[PDB]
């Protein structure tokens, strides 16, 4: 491979992006980024040939699948392994055997004929500051929310984003993340008949392009509880900073599957369903079933499925075309695309899921702790967003019931419990990060951490003197 003295055709520069590929015609050498090659290809050929070369030698030429059942399928030396949960052969099995996946429990997932059932269903349950169970929607009339006219498609979204536009990009059966262009991604799409690997995006977030996050928004009683919209309102706080998690568009081809996961910074979801059909396998958010997830997220096994080992707590749920599904914090899930989709949805964190959110916070801290793969991704700014909700919005809250002499448990008793249970997680941040200094990803100083915290005590002091002052 690639010696001192040879030059990347590309950039001309010298000795995974920066990783090398030798042309087998031309011989010359190239970083993976400067080769022609994009990302989701940088493993596929095993005879590279570089674009200058390709006009007479024809395309390269890919390695033979010889371990279908493993990630590595092109490794001669694992054929003998185990199959592995989501390789090619794991689910073409799986396919045959998933619908015997028990159904959930009334108490888990609520199916409602449309958004008026579905509002009056969510209240009766006591509304978003209870919001527990799983919600699947068959009409969306009623949620206020804001969706693109049927028979809308990928085309259309390659026409708004463009075609270069990068996405990160999931190669199903080697269960990795790498980037591919909207244009490639809608190329091999279309090509239904051959499909030699299967892809599947997740995380083309629009809210930044002007067109696009006009076509589907959140259902309005999303933007109603959403922190990061609290915080950043329809457009003080640096745009930059904004967590962007809360307009993602989907598109994943027939036979796709995700595996078991939390949400990132156990927040909350919904999808609407626009193409296509979701299965979803749902765990729901108890400590045993945590820590039966976290065993398995630690585990070197990589041939059993969650499902198998969870005690009977795996559930299915099929929501198709049109349908919407919404998901509050913490629950485990798995979901297979059995047909090819196009799908829009979106995360948001909340009040009345805080304590679940510090909760799946915890058990993401556990997990990166003893496992070597940051490549799992959490909630963006997910530190930063509390310290400004605590200090923009609640410590504001508490400091006007103060100088107006008010006992928040009368009209404002949420505000005071979460601000408590805010406080709380965040104490135990300042503490840590006193002990240890701050994070690598930290954009507010140490001190004006401490500044809050200092302010926030003692307006808590004070509010509690307030109602204990009606003590006899
Ligand atoms: O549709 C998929 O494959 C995965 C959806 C989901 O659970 C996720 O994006 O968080
Ligand atoms: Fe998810
Ligand atoms: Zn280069
Ligand atoms: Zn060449």
């Amino acid at each position: 491979t690639p010696k001192e003295s040879d030059r990347c055709g590309g950039c001309g520069k010298f000795t995974n992006d920066f990783q090398w590929i030798g042309c087998d015609s031309c011989q010359t050498w190239y970083h993976f980024l400067c080769s022609g090659l994009e990302q989701f290809e940088y493993y596929l050929y095993e005879k590279f040939f570089c674009p200058k070369c390709v006009p007479h030698t024809g395309h390269s030429i890919r390695y033979k699948v010889v371990a279908p059942h493993r990630y590595r399928w092109y490794s001669p030396n694992e054929k003998h392994l185990g199959i592995e949960v989501g390789s090619k052969t794991w689910i073409e099995d799986f396919i045959t055997r998933e619908n015997t996946v028990p159904s959930p429990t009334d108490d888990e997932v609520c199916i409602v004929e449309d958004g008026y059932e579905f509002r009056r269903e969510f209240e009766k349950l006591g509304g978003a500051d209870n919001w527990g169970k799983v919600f699947m929607v068959k009409d969306m009339d009623g949620l206020n929310m804001t969706m693109p006219k049927p028979g809308f498609d990928l085309e259309d979204v390659v026409k708004i984003m463009g075609s270069d536009y990068e996405v990160d990009t999931i190669d199903v059966y080697n269960q990795s993340t790498y980037s591919m262009k909207l244009d490639t991604f809608r190329k091999l799409f279309r090509d239904t008949k051959n499909r030699p690997l299967l892809y599947n995006f997740l995380s083309l977030e629009f809210s930044d392009n002007n067109e696009m996050k006009e076509i589907a928004k959140p259902p309005r009683f999303v933007q109603e509880i959403s922190m990061v919209n609290r915080l950043w309102p329809d457009v003080y706080l640096p745009e930059d900073q904004r967590p962007k998690v809360e307009q993602f568009c989907l598109a994943g081809m027939a036979g796709s599957y995700t595996d078991f996961h939390v949400d990132f910074g156990g927040s909350s979801v919904y999808y609407h369903i626009l193409k296509g059909e979701k299965i979803f396998y749902i765990a729901a958010p108890t400590e045993q079933n945590f820590a039966a997830y976290q065993a398995h997220e630690t585990s070197p096994d990589t041939t059993t499925w969650f499902g198998d080992i969870a005690n009977g707590a795996v559930k299915r749920v099929v929501i198709k075309e049109g349908q919407t599904l919404l998901i509050p914090a913490g629950w485990i899930h798995a979901v297979l695309t059995p047909v090819d989709s196009l799908v829009f949805g979106g995360n948001f964190l909340h009040l009345g899921n805080l304590e679940m959110q510090m909760r799946v916070y915890h058990l993401e801290n556990a997990i990166r702790k003893e496992i070597r793969s940051e490549e799992k991704f959490y909630f963006p700014n997910f530190e930063l967003l509390h310290w400004m909700y605590m200090r923009n919005v609640l410590l504001e809250k508490i400091t006007e019931a103060n100088q107006e002499g008010s006992d928040m448990r009368e009209q404002e008793k949420n505000i005071w419990t979460a601000s408590q249970i805010m406080k709380a997680e965040m104490e135990r941040w300042m503490d840590r990060e006193l002990r240890l200094g701050p994070e690598k990803n930290a954009i507010l100083p140490t001190d004006d951490k401490n500044k809050i915290m200092i302010s926030v005590r003692k307006q808590i002091e004070i509010q509690t003197k307030i109602q204990n002052a009606k003590n006899k």
